[PDB]
């Protein structure tokens, strides 16, 4: 079609050609359980991951492919990656720590007093004495802990996969603006404030995936079974830089003690933006939201 119309309200549906790139993703925490001189990315029998990038890699050597890296790497762990872009030149490395995301930071001294004077601005025969006595002692802990910690810096390493759902959502806010900002080759061919197509690891091309088109130009992986209908961070595809719906999560993110990238940024930003007052179902934003394509062989790790 040309649109398709959400709460009542209408949206159009937004190109996303080929030249618009594949990005994927691997935050590594112990490297040195790589070789080196071993591409640092998992090629592993059930998780042949480092082979799943490049066989989507040769189905599209024409649209560029990013890989969103990020770890303690060596210097012969960099040139694994380096041999890997020279050997194939549509793929293109990308280390977080090249990239800058100042302008979406927050400090949680910040955040956490926020809430609190928010709390005991409160009737106190209203308010939650309970979470209000936990941003405190969350408050009591950073202090201690350090002043100067942020949001950014607490989804870390350490932090398990929200090290790397956290980052991601940042990633695709700068969009394909960022191959030009950590200064990656042959890139010119990216429009600017323009899209990417985040993929988990293990969702298979098969097949090309040609121009897509989605509501408002945003979509993401939904899963299906046996009839439990969630959104996954699995799949999320944008048509420019700072796209709404996830500028919105990033404020709930900042809005929010205790935000979570997949409850908070990614769920509730989408959904709040396309359905600020929850008047279609959960599932009826499930598909509205629902990226489909054929040529994928979604989520593949499940097996
Ligand atoms: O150590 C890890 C593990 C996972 N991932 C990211 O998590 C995505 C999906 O993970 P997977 O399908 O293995 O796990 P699931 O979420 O499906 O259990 C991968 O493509 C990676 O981008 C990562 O960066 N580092
Ligand atoms: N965004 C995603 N596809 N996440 C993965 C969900 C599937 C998961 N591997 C399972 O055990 O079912």
């Amino acid at each position: 079609s040309g649109h398709v119309s959400f709460a009542g309200i209408d949206y159009p549906l937004l190109p996303l050609n080929h030249q618009t790139p594949l990005v994927f993703q691997w935050f590594e925490r112990n490297p040195d359980r790589f070789g080196q001189n071993e591409i640092p990315i998992i090629n592993t029998q059930k998780n042949p991951y480092l082979n799943n990038i490049i066989n989507a890699a040769i189905i599209e050597k024409e649209r560029i492919i990013g890989i969103f890296v990020d770890g303690d790497f060596s210097k012969g762990q960099r040139k694994a990656l380096g041999k890997l872009e020279q050997n194939y030149r549509n793929i293109k490395v990308i280390y977080n720590s090249d990239l800058n995301y100042s302008m979406y930071d927050k400090k949680l001294t910040t955040i956490y007093l926020e809430n609190i004077t928010k709390l005991e601005a409160q009737s106190a025969s209203e308010r939650d004495e309970v979470l209000l006595n936990g941003v405190k002692k969350s408050l009591e802990d950073v202090l201690k802990n350090n002043p100067e910690e942020t949001l950014i810096s607490s989804h870390n390493k350490d932090k398990g996969h929200l090290w790397f759902d956290f980052y991601r959502n940042l990633f695709l806010l700068k969009g394909s603006d960022a191959f030009l900002e950590a200064g990656k080759p042959g890139c010119h061919h990216l429009q600017p404030g323009g899209g990417c197509i985040y993929l988990d690891a293990d969702m298979l091309l098969t097949d090309k995936l040609g121009t897509l088109y989605l509501p408002d130009g945003i979509a993401i992986h939904v899963s299906r079974k046996d009839n439990h209908v969630s959104l996954e961070n699995g799949i999320i595809a944008v048509n420019r830089s700072e796209h709404p719906a996830l500028i919105k999560g990033l404020e709930i993110m900042h809005s929010k003690p205790y935000g979570d990238p997949y409850n908070d940024w990614l769920s509730k930003g989408l959904r709040h933006y396309f359905d600020g007052s929850h008047i279609q179902d959960y599932d009826a934003f499930c598909d509205f939201i629902e990226f489909k394509h054929e040529n994928i062989i979604m989520n593949t790790s499940s097996l």
